[PDB]
């Protein structure tokens, strides 16, 4: 599907360079960083949607997500399912597992204090996670069954917010460096 928003988002620290692409596909470059979050996807996220990508290129160089990452409100929500990661495995209050698209995925809560939120200023707000028990190979087709995580999130009283905000395959990075390319859709 064609991808129609495009997540640039850096609190200013180090270097991001990030390119917007033809189509889906999307390139970063970082250095020296604070916290960024850059990639492509759709401005109303959708719990019944099938994310697809390929990442022709994933070397982060020290802390560094590839997700799928996501917004709601009432309540405020950020969500992620993690496919690869650099040297950090993201962990927090275990929940449970989920099985989708081939791999496991342990279920996570945590919380943000005092943290940016969507909306801009600070707050303090949960995120839900999905995060891959290994990490998942790159460079070919894969495929993100979000409903079996709404799905297996509610089970565990993890239900999402009403508005939905976007929902994009992103690379999120903190104080690290890297390289990553991606096509979404």
């Amino acid at each position: 599907a064609s991808t129609d928003y495009w997540q640039n988002w850096t609190d200013g620290g180090g270097i991001v360079n990030a390119v917007n692409g033809s189509g889906g596909n999307y390139s970063v470059n970082w250095s020296n960083t604070g916290d960024f979050v850059v990639g492509k996807g759709w401005t109303t996220g959708s719990p019944f949607r099938t994310i697809n990508y390929n990442a022709g290129v994933w070397a982060p160089n020290g802390n560094g997500y590839l997700t799928l990452y996501g917004w709601t409100r009432s309540p405020l929500i950020e969500y992620y399912v993690v496919d690869s990661w650099g040297t950090y495995r993201p962990t927090g209050t275990y929940k449970g597992t989920v099985k989708s698209d081939g791999g496991t995925y342990d279920i996570y809560t945590t919380t943000r204090y005092n943290a940016p939120s969507i909306d801009g200023d600070r707050t303090t707000f949960t995120q839900y996670w999905s995060v891959r028990q290994s990490k998942r190979p790159t460079g070919s087709n894969a495929t993100i069954t979000f409903t079996n995580h709404v799905n297996a999130w509610k089970s565990h009283g993890m239900n999402l917010g009403s508005n939905w905000a976007y929902q994009v395959m992103a690379t999120e990075g903190y104080q690290s460096s890297g390289s990553s390319n991606v096509t979404v859709w």
